[PDB]
DNA sequence: ATCGGCTTCGCGCA
DNA sequence: TTGCGCGAAGCCGA
């Protein structure tokens, strides 16, 4: 029995009789999910198993090895978790608006529930899905601490208006997780061939040094719920009493490196703030951390969820647009295209060094993050080609990529979407400026570019 | 209300 | 480096 203002009925429905059907999503992992834990409750009161069902879409050719391989590897380890506990998993291997509909009906599915997404695709998929089931179809936020519809029911402006309505919520929803009771009904393609068919659908495309050995390095994360704790667990323990102090720093390896097993769902944030928040470390670090995995990540849940064109210029808030629209014909001291870009092709090394850390780590460091995309609006011919450059770029390389936080992030860079408007550029109107100088005070920037020096011309 | 306060940017200056 | 103030800037919301 948990809260239910956690849960969103789709379709409204008359039960049916047989297993309750986890179609899982976006929250991959057995331990901390609520969604997960409300079918077994609801699979518990109809006496039916709950089976798990997962659909693997062709939006793997849009990105890389590095993220079909952090996944399918997460997969693989899940699906051991999952058989322990007496829940079977199923991985269709198709389009989720014809696929799951289809495995509802060749199952005799009694009552079918998802987690929550609001990138524009899943909500495409469910008023499919909706349009063909009998049975009824529940929705389950299992990613935010606050239910996204809870926590606030329109466009928030700015981390300040959303933080009190946000922090208000937090006693009654910041609570633990109970254990997922393993089936007690035993009930009636696999994973290792669709890796290697996938992988050898993308090998034509990996990014590869000169040498002919690819760029990404694989040996930074491990994939999988067991690794992510163990990252969650170091963090508690060598970083985040000094977290709030280094965060700004590209140097410090003092990040929590949690974004790839939150992206997809291996690690709950609600277990993180659980855990964070009875460890006892500095005051003000922990605040830093929190306002960034609670308000900072749930928000940008608040930005695709309220806002369908997240991924546009119509997005931005109404000063901005009207900014860049004054300064769309200044003249760019530069303009590289997309694949200059891609290839750290710069005059900024500082530049060229954060675009080296994206293609051969997977993660850029949070604060050149900023500066990156800031750089893409400042030498890009338009407004919307940075924007586009950008999401391409971020998509195609981060292992956190293809995510609310890109977008709201890209958003909050490019366009000030949660952000004020500074002093006046020309070419970037009233949009936050950062300058190479500003990193040179945070940072020893030539250190930085060390690091990834001698990535360019080992791989151009 | 109508005036403070805002992911803490950048750069002077000590 | 590293704080601390000051500048330029639009708007939510109490
Ligand atoms: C241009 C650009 C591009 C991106 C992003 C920001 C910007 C400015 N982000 C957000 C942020 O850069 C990223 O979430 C963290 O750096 C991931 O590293 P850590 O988890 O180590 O962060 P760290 O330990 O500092 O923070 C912990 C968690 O806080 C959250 N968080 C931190 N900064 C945030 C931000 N600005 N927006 C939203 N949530 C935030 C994340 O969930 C993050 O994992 C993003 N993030 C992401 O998950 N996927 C992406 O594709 C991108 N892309």
């Amino acid at each position: 029995i948990m809260n239910p203002k956690r849960i969103r009925a789709l379709k409204s429905g008359k039960q049916g009789d047989g297993p309750v059907v986890y179609w899982m999503s976006r929250d991959q992992r057995a331990e901390d999910n609520w969604a997960l834990l409300f079918s077994r409750a609801i699979a518990k009161e109809a006496n039916v198993p709950v089976v798990v069902v997962f659909c693997l879409t062709d939006e793997f050719l849009e990105a890389g090895i590095r993220q079909y391989e952090f996944m399918l590897k997460g997969l693989q380890e899940l699906e051991v978790s999952l058989s322990r506990k007496k829940i079977p998993s199923f991985f269709l291997r198709g389009d989720p608006g014809e696929k799951i509909s289809r495995f509802v009906k060749d199952y005799n599915a009694g009552t079918l529930v998802t987690d929550f997404s609001p990138l524009r695709i899943k909500n495409q998929w469910i008023e499919k899905v909706i349009s063909g089931i009998s049975i009824p179809f529940f929705e389950v936020d299992a990613h935010n601490v606050v239910p996204c519809w809870e926590a606030s029911q329109k466009h928030e402006y700015a981390a300040h208006t959303f933080r009190p309505k946000l922090y208000a919520l937090l006693p009654e929803f910041l609570e633990e997780f109970p254990e997922l009771e393993p089936n007690s009904v035993t009930p009636e393609e696999t994973l290792s061939d669709v890796l290697e068919t996938g992988v050898k659908a993308l090998l034509p495309e990996r990014a590869l040094l000169k040498n002919k050995d690819p760029l990404f390095e694989p040996w930074h994360f491990e994939p999988g719920e067991k690794a992510a704790k163990k990252v969650m667990e170091s963090f508690i323990a060598d970083r985040l009493d000094s977290y709030g102090a280094l965060r700004n720093d590209p140097t410090k390896n003092m990040l929590s490196n949690l974004s790839p097993y939150l992206h997809f769902g291996q690690i709950s944030s609600q277990r993180v703030v659980l855990e964070v928040e009875k460890a006892e470390s500095n005051p003000g670090s922990k605040k830093a951390f929190l306002d960034e995995i609670l308000i900072w990540k749930e928000i940008s849940d608040n930005f695709c969820y309220y806002n369908p064109g997240y991924d546009g210029f119509e997005s931005f808030p109404s000063w901005a647009k009207e900014s860049l629209n004054a300064h769309r014909n200044d003249v760019r001291s530069h303009i590289y295209t997309l694949e200059e870009f891609e290839a750290g092709k710069t005059h900024d090394p500082l530049w060229n060094a954060s675009q080296m850390e994206l293609l051969s780590t997977g993660k850029m460091h949070g604060y050149m993050r900023m500066y990156w995309a800031k750089k893409i609006l400042e030498w890009s011919e338009s407004p919307e080609k940075a924007l586009e450059i950008a999401i391409c770029l971020n998509d195609r390389y981060e292992l956190d990529g293809r995510d609310p936080n890109g977008y709201a992030g890209i958003a909050w860079s490019i366009g000030g979407v949660h952000d004020r408007a500074w002093g006046e550029r020309e070419v970037t109107g009233k949009i936050r400026y950062m300058s190479y100088e500003g990193c040179k005070r945070k940072f020893d920037v030539k250190l930085y570019i060390e690091k990834y020096s001698a990535l360019d011309k080992l791989a151009a």
